[PDB]
């Protein structure tokens, strides 16, 4: 219905929320996608200063000894790439069929690592703050999750939450649901990092940052 | 004054719009020629400013509203409506430290802002819709009368209210604006659509969709609305 001949306004929209519920990326975005991904680099540079604005917030925190003080990470797209799927189905531009990543995910298709939201993991604890990954993937994902996550040098977390098998949850109450749980065992949520904003719904405490993703889009309340 | 240091002034940006980056002080001053090149040579706010009128004018046009409610739409003024961009490019385009006072001095003095015609194509839609505008503008009631005069001369004409804040009132823009949507709620107003550049502008405390208009030229602080 709306055109969007400017693929970069169209990805600003997206970025900020003011475009939402896509199905797919335009298809005259396809050329766009693929350079911001790869051959620009300005995904990479995004996600830097992103990563960077964490870290320089997570560094000025007066941290107390006496509670658990956690920050959040989602993890397709935060933590890990779906870029190698998404490259072979047009970018975003096709639709895919539901089940078919996660499938393609038991198949032993490994996925990169984001070096940009790693190397602010490892700063983390590092700082002393707890990471906690809330993923969206069924329960039954959680090997081939572990093995992934220490193909890329991610073996520690205070809790890695997956979400129960053949669950009737939409992803933004799934996670809203973990993160208050959370906050009712007490633990200090100082930040929360996503690609989504689905993600990062301040319904519990601690700064949030939104990481890029023009691949594609998960409702939010 | 820490410095902070931003080598991709597109990344930086982008920090800004998505609130990844908040309140801060100057633009990174080596970022002087990018926003220059956005705001003006590269045409990139424009088609930004286009792309974010057209979703909310597709959203307005797909609601169904009563012919007995009173249904309005907020808009934000400055960078809004009517654009600061010829002040600014005085001052390094946002690199440079300006004096609180300073921008409401030089609109006193009855210095023009240009309309900004993504905006205004939004505003006229909107009245076609039956749906009532509301201007919510941080600029103080002094400047009422060239407030009115440069709407006028940008051909924005009717609004339900043009609301302007109490002289010398010392409320931040987004407790100010916060307690004018309120008012606005109480008096049985159905805000349907919210629109402005700054996240400032857009808590959502009160209805409606909200859409963040492009700034990289200054930061309002503002507060999260707290969800349950
Ligand atoms: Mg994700
Ligand atoms: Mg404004």
């Amino acid at each position: 219905s709306i055109n969007y001949p400017n693929c970069r306004s169209w990805h600003l929209g997206v970025e900020t929320s003011n475009i939402i519920n896509f199905d797919t990326v335009p298809a005259n975005c396809k050329a766009y996608v693929e350079d911001y991904l790869i051959t620009s680099k300005q995904y990479q540079y995004d996600s830097k200063t992103v990563n960077k604005e964490a870290y320089f917030y997570a560094k000025g925190l007066a941290l107390k000894n006496d509670t658990v003080n956690v920050w959040i990470f989602d993890l397709d797209d935060t933590l890990l790439s779906s870029i190698p799927y998404y490259a072979k189905y047009g970018y975003g531009t096709e639709n895919t069929a539901p089940g078919a990543y996660w499938s393609w995910l038991e198949s032993g298709e490994s996925t990169p690592g984001l070096p940009e939201t790693l190397h602010l993991y490892e700063n983390l604890l590092e700082l002393g703050i707890e990471p906690i990954i809330i993923s969206d993937r069924w329960k039954k994902l959680s090997e081939v999750t572990v093995e992934n996550l220490k193909a890329v040098g991610v073996t520690k977390w205070k809790h890695l939450i997956l979400k129960p098998n053949g669950s009737k949850l939409t992803q933004v109450v799934y996670k809203s649901k973990v993160r208050n749980s959370l906050v009712k065992k007490g633990y200090n949520i100082v930040g929360n990092i996503g690609d989504q904003w689905a993600d990062l719904v301040e319904d519990t405490p601690g700064r949030v940052f939104k990481l890029p993703n023009p691949l594609y889009y998960v409702p939010s309340l």
